DNA sequence: TCTAGGGTCCTAGGACCC
DNA sequence: GGGTCCTAGGACCC
């Protein structure tokens, strides 16, 4: 058999919703993340920023080196979600196989739908419409026979475009087609390809099974198959949030742990808040601890545990910083809730 | 340039159980 | 010796 997969992927999302709402912003430099004294990064950054080379991910210090007239907005969080749920409202006109990957993307399965004559083609171009119409804010969008290949196909023709994958096309898109371009592919298991001679699927083909199971254990196995175009994953539309995360990252880093009780006593409330949203009763599995330091070294600590508990998270993080701060300097505390399995 | 905040899934050693 | 929990860490996603 073969499916119809669409990946919907909306453009700038958090700009593109700042300068619909403020037009003032619409042919200057701007970007979402924290000021360069709160030692942000980048979110996301509209084109006339890109033009200078900013990118998502990249700290706000940098991309202003880059671009010295940026505009660094904090992000309005609700303006971002209200959009969101009206697009997979609008996804929801079309079929109810629907998997959201964050606010700004969406896997869709259409081949049981019947919308535009099963055109997975044009579908996708009237859901692209559509948003365009009802949210002034445009999508790009991939339409292949399973999702990775959609996914890649999504970025193909962007912004404001789509792109289409046949079976037919396949084999050829997928024999020059960068290992690193396939979602879970990031920076580390591409250099470690690269120093095998890996760069492209058509690298991969040329391999075996067997050796890629020894080196890389089941993620070579999924190198394997999506290196032939095989994705069997299905858009699941069932998907819960299994934890809630509260951290925050300080502009200067804290050496004493009174910094750090008063930090977590700014960010209980906000878990609790956001916890009984998805809870009213408070209940959980787990919960925990994060502390990050100043060399970026990384440490959690969490524990089952039935219900939310500021003084035993209080405690838990007294313990990690005692144990294992070793006089360095904290540059992020978290607070972390582990739901219940339902 | 100096490195976020939401999240996901995978791995692996001991504990615990058969 | 074979089977799940617990926990910490890490790569990766948006």
């Amino acid at each position: 058999g073969s499916r119809k997969i669409i990946h919907v992927d909306m453009d700038c999302f958090f700009a593109a919703v700042e300068m619909r709402d403020n037009p003032a912003l619409r042919d200057i430099p701007i970007a979402i993340g924290g000021s360069r004294e709160r030692r942000g990064v980048i979110s996301t950054a509209n084109y006339p920023a890109r033009k200078f080379g900013v990118r998502s991910a990249m700290p706000t210090g940098m991309a202003l080196k880059l671009c010295p007239h940026l505009t660094l907005l904090p992000g309005r969080f609700d303006a971002y979600k209200e959009a969101s749920n009206h697009i997979r409202e609008i996804f929801s006109r079309y079929t109810s196989r629907i998997e959201p990957l964050s606010l700004d993307e969406a896997y869709l399965d259409v081949t049981d739908s019947v919308h535009c004559h099963g055109s997975a083609t044009l579908i996708a171009q009237e859901i692209r419409q559509t948003i365009f119409n009802e949210l002034q804010l445009t999508a790009s969008a991939g339409v292949a026979p399973v999702k990775f290949l959609a996914k890649i196909a999504s970025d193909m023709n962007k912004p404001n475009g789509q792109f289409v994958i046949t079976p037919a096309e396949v084999p050829a898109f997928l024999q020059t087609l960068p290992l690193a371009k396939i979602p879970g592919v990031g920076k580390v298991s591409a250099a470690k390809l690269e120093a095998m001679g890996l760069r492209t699927c058509g690298d991969v083909q040329k391999c075996d099974l067997v050796m890629l199971l020894k080196r890389f254990g089941k993620f070579g196995r999924i190198l394997w198959e999506r290196s032939q175009g095989i994705d069997e994953r299905d858009v699941n539309s069932e998907r819960l949030r299994k934890s809630v995360g509260v951290e925050r990252t300080m502009a200067e880093d804290i050496h004493h742990w009174s910094e750090c009780e008063a930090i977590i006593e700014r960010l209980y409330p906000e878990l609790e808040r956001r916890l009984a949203k998805v809870k009213p009763d408070l209940l959980i599995a787990r919960q925990g601890v994060k502390l990050k330091f100043d060399d970026f070294q990384q440490t959690t600590q969490e524990h089952v545990w039935p219900r939310l508990n500021k003084a035993d998270l209080i405690a838990t993080a007294r313990k990690t910083w005692d144990e294992r701060r070793g006089g360095r300097g904290v540059r992020l505390v978290g607070l972390h809730v582990t739901l219940l399995d339902p």
